[PDB]
């Protein structure tokens, strides 16, 4: 018969026939009709005989189920199997993640639960038939689909002046306008964190130096007032006294009323340094607990320069014990006539920026001299000229133009963006040996996929309106264009049509190899064909914008949540192809593949003429001494490069 | 045969037996032996008969479970019952109500 049973943990025990009987009985006492031991005895006798003298618990339960689903009582088997499976799932939850398979920080687990429970229901009940079929067959990717039922937007550029000047009331929390540098930075961090919860993208602050400039003078005035209180003097003429720069100088060797004109500047510099050092640590820890971007560089004043040189020296020492800071993402705004040439006003700040980018990976560089960035309403004497300087985010997104409004990049943002796979569009028509027919079929299918993605974006726009203003407290009261005439229970459809709808692509080297012998980085004809298809998409986007009364733009997708979710589903359907579906990850939107070795000059020369057709966003990533960064910035200046992120 | 099938919601649809074939094929695809096409077409034919004019999804599921126990391949029955019970447990959530209102 059977002598020994091995438990699950590993213990060895003697065979006990009164254990199978009591287990079958508890499955017979949960059905419509129970039974006495008439069949239990037969099952146990059959199991005990025909054994191996040593059996496991699972090896006995398998036999129990096999016997139960074989003798006239198939209703006890289906109660036995389900209970066994539930107990197995319960025991597998002590060291694994079974609950995610059925459908580490607790907040992350809850967010994953929400995303997984939301995605399929949106995929089924909200999308139309044609768009659903297009999405199913690995054609188009709808970014942040989990947040679809929450009629949410992507990002916005914060007009920090409103908050800093009038105060903000969000819920039961109200805050007055600031009066020094130790509160303006905190209020900026509060605004970023608050608006992050209301949108599924990043947060950016344009004109970082301009907004905080007025709060460097206030600290100086407070220090002067406190300095004249213990001496009984009268320093009323120093309040509006112009200052060349807030440079710290040693105090020894002076006396009188010119010695205390420097103590105030010294302590003002110290306070501004501490404030800018707290900003970085806060925006790093909050993310490590939020996509944050700050752009600055086009201010010429003693206060803006002080802020720009304190931030650029607190980002040099790093965080903690010298560690580099991942956030916030810092961007330098370079213009011809402000801080570029050696004789311009802020050349030393530019030199410091180039030095810091060689140790701490930041800042980036945004070129204001490009054709698509220049604005005609700019004059370097208006104190509010920052409204006409373009700003970008760390997520590679641009919103400058507008067909029914001003050409500004403040208080505007993205509404939605979707990505179109074109490598499959090339493999699906790789069979043809004649080039002309192959290209014609490629274009014919590209037209249809573009129409489908435009219809999907229009439908998502139609769903995103009908959202009450109260659902977004901070965004639709202080941080959007017309968000000052909207009642709490009023639809935002009267101001929603000021954002950007993005159409992106992933992979162009692969498409050309699946089309012609090589990619754009080796063959000129492939480069011409790629430029042609990009221009065709841009013209179709213009037609869509004219037809649907919206704004459409072409984007180079950042490839942060779509790096791999396009090539596995093509390997499983088309097989391994040399140089196309044999690398793991597709190459980026229009870059140069990381394996085709090139120099910076050739890469820049080939990749430059795409930025004029990628108005929705583009990057110039170069892998690698301040001289190297200076050369990179000069190379960007020589061409129409819009955004660069050399490290 | 069967002409009316009432889904879980309460709606009424036809009797496309490709649904049955796909179900009892996806069940077999997770076993160790493999897939045999001579048993799928036998079970589907046996269930597209002896039934009523109007049937529910629960009734057809129970009939497939009962017929698949007493037929050769029994390693598929355990997988089918386990998956069906898992989905039944997962269905009891209030996702549909909050999603639609
Ligand atoms: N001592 C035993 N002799 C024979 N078969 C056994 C024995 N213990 C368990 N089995 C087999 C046959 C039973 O139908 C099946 C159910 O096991 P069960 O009695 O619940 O033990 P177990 O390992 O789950 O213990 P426990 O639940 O008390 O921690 O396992
Ligand atoms: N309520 C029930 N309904 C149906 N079958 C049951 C029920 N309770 C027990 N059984 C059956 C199947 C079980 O494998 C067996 C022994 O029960 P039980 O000891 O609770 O299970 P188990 O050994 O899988 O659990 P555990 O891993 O928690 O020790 O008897
Ligand atoms: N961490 C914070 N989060 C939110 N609000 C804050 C925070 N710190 C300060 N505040 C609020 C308090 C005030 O309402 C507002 C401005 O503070 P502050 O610069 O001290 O000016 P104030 O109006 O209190 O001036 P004074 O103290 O000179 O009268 O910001
Ligand atoms: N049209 C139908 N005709 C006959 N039986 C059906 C039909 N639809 C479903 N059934 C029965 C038999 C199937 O094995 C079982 C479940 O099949 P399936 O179509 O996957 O279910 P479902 O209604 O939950 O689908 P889905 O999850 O895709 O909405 O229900
Ligand atoms: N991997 C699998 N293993 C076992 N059975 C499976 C598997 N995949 C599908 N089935 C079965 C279960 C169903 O009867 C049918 C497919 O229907 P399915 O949509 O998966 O479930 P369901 O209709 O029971 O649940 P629900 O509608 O709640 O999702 O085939
Ligand atoms: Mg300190």
């Amino acid at each position: 018969m059977i002598q020994t049973v091995v438990k699950r943990d590993g213990r060895i025990v003697g065979f006990n026939e009164q254990k199978i009987m009591a287990a079958i009985r508890k499955a017979m006492l949960h059905t419509d009709k129970g039974e006495d031991t008439t069949l239990i005895e037969q099952i146990t006798d059959h199991i005990s005989y025909r054994g191996k003298s040593q059996m496991s618990v699972e090896a006995i339960q398998d036999a129990i189920e096999m016997e139960l689903m074989k003798s006239a009582r198939k209703d006890v088997a289906q109660k036995y199997i389900a209970y066994r499976n539930q107990r197995n799932i319960a025991r597998k939850a002590k060291t694994r993640d079974v609950f995610m398979s059925i459908v580490d920080t607790p907040a992350g687990m809850m967010m994953k639960f929400a995303s997984e429970t939301t995605k399929p229901f949106v995929d089924d009940y909200l999308l139309s038939e044609d768009v659903r079929d297009a999405v199913m067959h690995n054609y188009i990717h709808i970014h942040d689909k989990d947040y679809y039922p929450t009629k949410s937007l992507t990002c916005v550029q914060h007009p920090l002046d409103v908050i800093l000047n009038h105060g903000f009331t969000a819920g039961h929390g109200s805050s007055r306008p600031a009066k020094r540098i130790e509160t303006a930075a905190v209020l900026a961090c509060i605004s970023l964190e608050t608006c992050q919860n209301e949108m599924h993208g990043g947060q950016a602050i344009p004109a970082f130096d301009f907004y905080l400039a007025p709060y460097v003078r206030m600290s100086y005035q407070e220090e002067v007032k406190n300095l004249e209180k213990l001496t009984g003097e009268d320093l009323s003429n120093l309040y509006d006294a112009p200052i060349d720069d807030y440079i710290e100088k040693p105090l020894d060797g002076l006396q009188g009323r010119e010695r205390l004109e420097q103590h105030a500047i010294n302590k003002t510099v110290n306070r501004v340094h501490q404030a800018m050092e707290a900003f970085i640590h806060n925006m790093n820890t909050i993310h490590s607990r939020v996509f944050s971007s700050i752009n600055y560089g086009t201010d010429t004043s003693a206060e803006g320069r002080c802020i720009m040189r304190e931030i650029l020296q607190s980002t040099y020492q790093g965080v903690g014990n010298g560690e580099t800071a991942i956030f916030p993402i810092q961007i330098w705004k370079k213009k011809r006539g402000v801080n570029y040439l050696p004789e311009d006003r802020n050349y030393d700040l530019y030199k410091l920026a180039c030095k810091v980018t060689a140790r701490r990976f930041f800042p980036n560089f945004l070129n204001l001299d490009a054709t698509f960035n220049q604005n005609e309403k700019w004059r370097a004497d208006d104190p509010e000229r920052y409204k006409w300087e373009i700003a970008t985010m760390g997520c590679r997104t641009r919103v400058f133009e507008d067909r029914w409004g001003e050409k500004t990049s403040i208080a505007r943002g993205n509404l939605s963006f979707s990505t179109i796979n074109i490598v499959k569009l090339a493999i699906e028509c790789m069979g043809i040996e004649n080039e002309k027919q192959r290209i014609d079929m490629f274009f014919a299918k590209l037209d249809n996929i573009l129409d489908i993605t435009a219809k999907q974006l229009d439908e998502r726009f139609q769903f995103q309106k009908t959202a009450m203003a109260k659902q977004f407290p901070l965004l639709m009261k202080y941080l959007w264009v017309g968000a000052e005439n909207l009642k709490p229970e009023e639809t935002i459809e009267s101001v929603i049509n000021h954002g950007t709808l993005g159409i992106g692509f992933i992979g162009l080297a692969e498409c050309l190899v699946a089309l012609i012998g090589k990619h754009h980085g080796e063959s000129e004809k492939a480069q011409e064909l790629g430029l042609k298809i990009i221009t065709y998409m841009r013209d179709r986007a213009n037609e869509f914008s004219e037809q649907y009364h919206h704004n459409y733009s072409i984007l180079a997708t950042p490839a942060e949540g779509l790096s791999g979710k396009f090539t596995k589903k093509d390997r499983k359907q088309f097989g391994v192809i040399p140089g196309v579906t044999d690398r793991d990850y597709y190459t980026n939107s229009n870059h140069v593949p990381v394996y085709y070795k090139c120099t910076a000059l050739k890469k820049a020369q080939i990749e430059a003429p795409y930025h004029d057709l990628t108005r929705g966003g583009h990057i110039f990533y170069v892998e690698i001494n301040p001289s190297v960064i200076e050369s990179v910035v000069d190379m960007m200046d020589k061409y129409n490069m819009g955004y660069g992120s050399v490290n």
